C-alpha cells in the first residue's frame, strides 16, 4: 500500500482503485480487512 496523491476521487491507498461514491469504496474496502 503505497500513499497515493490527495485526490477527491476516493482512491484505495491498500491496492489501488479508484472510485467515485463512498459506499462503493467501503464495500471494496472491507474485503483488505479479510486476514485482520
Ligand atoms: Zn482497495
Amino acid at each position: 500500500g503505497s500513499s497515493g496523491s490527495s485526490g477527491k476521487t476516493h482512491l484505495c491507498d491498500m491496492c489501488g482503485k479508484k472510485f467515485k461514491s463512498k459506499g462503493t469504496l467501503k464495500s471494496h474496502k472491507l474485503l483488505h480487512t479479510a486476514d485482520g
